[PDB]
């Protein structure tokens, strides 16, 4: 007995415009110590990133980075690590965003590191550097003391770039690489334009907020609105672009029964629609091991598996790329979580996202605006919310190497130029018509 809604897609209410390249993941720069990690031997891994994207970006940073050290001979960076990453993204087909140790490395080390990697990588390959990750949160961690601010990190910022520059004048630069706030990104931002291609900001749906429950994680997230109209306006304010280069569900690693649960999967999704209508160049969902959020689970000795978060992230690769269109919920007071997203493909055919994030409500939504004849959906699904397995996309599991294909395509009732979607509470769905 669902909760009857109205969509109605506006072809004319255009929106933003989702590149190739949108998708991503974040990693450790310390899984660079294993230069059989980003390897063109570790086929199963890139399996999994090319089912992500044809186009996406891997970035190498975080919290590890700072314990990271370039030796052309705590954990070391060598040339082989290098060439190896550079063998992995040819397989990938994906670009690089590449920290470099402001937190305790030198000026000079992370300009000889950064000269190997454009030798290596190259400028198509390589999108940006970054000068640390997180330096609002350097007198934390105790890599920088309690006085470091915005001041401090310029001056530091300004001595590597200069030291880099010398080295590799053509080099690309990103950051600051944390949370949109006025004492850090803004200041980055006005000081910086000219020296970098775009702004990189984090996002945790956890806060500091009450604990992190599916509910809460269904629910609209007041911090992410307010973050990313942050970064809108630095946009107009300067002119640059912004990329949500670390995110996740919850911090250190995720949470045991929210991150890796079906639930993850609903939020993920939903979330690399909402930064794109946003107008964000990009995601990067942090992972590695066998980390509660971690999209790709696994070691090349045992080997690699989605996560139910890769679900959200494979129903956004199966849309593809495009121009948003106006989708707008009617009707839907008693099913709030329910979000949906129109987009006019490359390859012009129009899709609908949709996540029936309501965890007790069903919903029958009566979808107008679409002229097309017909429509086949592929679910997102699990048989509960907090599911850590038991996920399917269109009827299938992801297999070895990231290998998915639809196994249950299922027309869409449709009659007169209105179509009719049901869908469970707590599902995913990808309508093409
Ligand atoms: C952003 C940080 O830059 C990350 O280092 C940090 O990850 C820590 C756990 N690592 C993995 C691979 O699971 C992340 C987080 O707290 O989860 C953010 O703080």
């Amino acid at each position: 007995s669902p909760v009857r809604v109205g969509l109605s897609v506006d072809a004319s209410a255009l929106g933003h415009t989702i590149p190739p390249d949108y998708t991503g993941l974040s990693y450790e720069q310390a899984q660079m110590a294993n230069p059989n990690y980003f390897s063109g031997a570790n086929t199963q891994l890139a399996g999994f990133l090319r089912t992500l994207g044809r186009q996406g970006v891997l970035r190498i940073g975080g919290n590890t980075s700072e314990y990271t050290f370039w030796n052309r001979h705590r954990e070391v960076i060598t040339p082989e690590a290098v060439n190896n990453l550079s063998e992995f993204l040819d397989k990938t087909g994906w670009k690089l965003i590449y920290g470099l140790n402001l937190g305790k490395g030198t000026p000079e080390n992370a300009a000889d590191e950064a000269a190997y990697v454009m030798e290596t990588i190259g400028a198509d390959r390589l999108l940006a550097f970054q000068l640390g990750n997180e330096p609002d949160l350097f007198y934390r961690n105790g890599i920088r003391p309690a006085s470091y601010d915005f001041a401090a990190y310029a001056g530091d910022w300004q001595r590597f770039f200069t030291a880099i520059r010398k080295r590799v004048p053509n080099a690309p630069f990103a950051g600051p690489d944390t949370a949109y706030n006025t004492k850090w990104l803004v200041p980055f931002a006005d000081k910086f334009k000219h020296d970098v291609k775009f702004i990189s900001s984090h996002y945790y749906a956890e806060g500091p907020d009450p604990s992190m429950t599916i509910e809460r994680l269904m629910k609209p997230n007041p911090r992410l609105l307010g973050e990313t109209a942050g970064l809108k306006q630095v946009e107009a304010d300067t002119g640059l672009p912004f990329r949500l280069t670390e995110t996740n569900s919850c911090y250190q690693g995720g949470k045991q029964g929210v991150s890796d649960t079906f639930a993850a999967a609903l939020w993920a999704g939903d979330l690399m629609y909402q930064q794109a209508a946003a107008g964000s160049t990009g995601i990067n969902f942090h992972g590695g091991g066998y980390g509660w959020y971690t999209p790709v689970a696994g070691t090349p000795e045992d080997g690699f598996i989605a996560r139910p978060e890769y679900y959200g992230m494979l129903l956004f690769a199966q849309a593809g790329a495009g121009q948003l269109l106006g989708a707008k919920l009617t009707d839907n007071s008693a099913a709030p979580l329910l979000t949906a997203y129109a987009l006019r493909g490359t390859d012009g055919r129009t899709r609908i996202a949709l996540f029936n994030k309501n965890l007790d409500a069903d919903v029958e939504v009566a979808i107008s605006g679409v002229a097309s004849p017909s429509g086949t959906v592929l679910r997102l699904e699990a048989p509960r919310a907090d599911d850590t397995t038991d996920v399917t996309f269109g009827g299938a599991p992801v297999g070895a190497s990231g290998s998915w294909s639809p196994l249950v395509q299922e027309y869409v009732p449709g009659h007169s130029g209105q179509f009719v979607l049901h869908m469970r509470k707590a599902s995913g769905a990808l309508l093409e018509f």
